[PDB]
């Protein structure tokens, strides 16, 4: 099963998707966790790339699907057809929310782009990890990093657009603390799991 | 001005790219010749992964695209803006043949990427390169190089298809001499140049 973790920068989707990592683990669950971009060899040179680089939005989203294509094929199909749990932190609807509402290119492009990449795989359920950006801005601020407010408010309500308009999003109230933030997720996945 | 060279390996693409490079920078254009992938810093990184890494055909369109993408809006769109005539070694004709008419990947799908990497700019004229593959093999196999057959054959035939439909493509006659073949390009751009 496929369990995909959204959310602006300050969110807290890497500590979450971690903790449910270790947790169905412990339950007895096989379980992969994959971070866009990277979670290949060949996808972690081009988040690298855009990381460092100055890229205009076209190659950007071109190398955001190029990392996620070799993360479907090489990964996520297998460990999915061997009954894994796989986790990601980050998916296809970060991709429209940022690219599309963000940045402005064409969400019904971007779809299509995105469902190329995935050979149509979707998740069984999509974690949407809603937080206010002033509050998003303030986690971040504490590891010494500084994100767009202005880009960042377009991106997040691109998010709660989706969650209303795409199948099996789940908004997770994520402005809580990281053990309650936890258990919010955990009641959301009971109607998939455990 | 656009001019887009395409064809199957062995074809003399990258010759005779450099011989109508050489010329027109002769006879008073300022001129640009790239290849694809590549061109750009990014794009000749992407272009080391393709040579490189084992991919899947997917990945391999979207890196491609994302080289064409750098290529064009870093280079092309100011070239093209300051009157520059580009001449690019291999472009959006050779995506569609060898991702969609040789690996299977969808065509239409294809175009339309090309169409978003390039942002609509198209080639004044495209200068399809064809030759057979028997001789392409032949002219590769006296570099040490090695290409397949059964793969290259439908390649061709999609080339091919793609002159047919597609517009401002024309079909030059690549198995000549290189004399021969750049004095057929010539003709076909003197109804642009």
């Amino acid at each position: 099963m496929l369990i995909a973790f959204e959310g602006i920068d300050g969110s807290g989707k890497t500590t979450q998707a971690k903790k449910l990592y270790e947790y169905l683990k412990q339950k007895g669950y096989f379980v992969s966790l994959y971070r866009e971009p990277g979670g290949t060899k060949v996808g972690e040179v081009l988040r690298e790339i855009l990381l460092t680089e100055e890229l205009d939005e076209r190659t950007e989203l071109l190398l955001f699907e190029a990392s996620r294509s070799k993360l479907i094929e090489e990964k996520i199909i297998p460990d999915l057809k061997r009954d894994k749990v796989v986790i990601l932190d980050r998916f296809v609807l970060s991709t429209i929310a940022y690219q599309g509402y963000g940045k402005g290119l064409d969400v019904e492009f971007i779809k299509n782009l995105n469902e190329f990449a995935t050979r149509g795989v979707k998740p069984d359920i999509t974690l949407l990890l809603d937080i206010p950006v002033d509050i998003a801005l303030r986690r971040l601020k504490e590891k010494n990093r500084f994100e767009n407010k202005e880009f960042l408010e377009k991106v997040r309500k691109g998010f709660l657009e989706l969650a209303k308009e795409e199948e099996n999003v789940v908004v997770i109230d994520a402005s809580g603390e990281e053990e309650e933030v936890f258990k919010e997720i955990l009641r959301a996945l009971s109607g998939v799991l455990r």
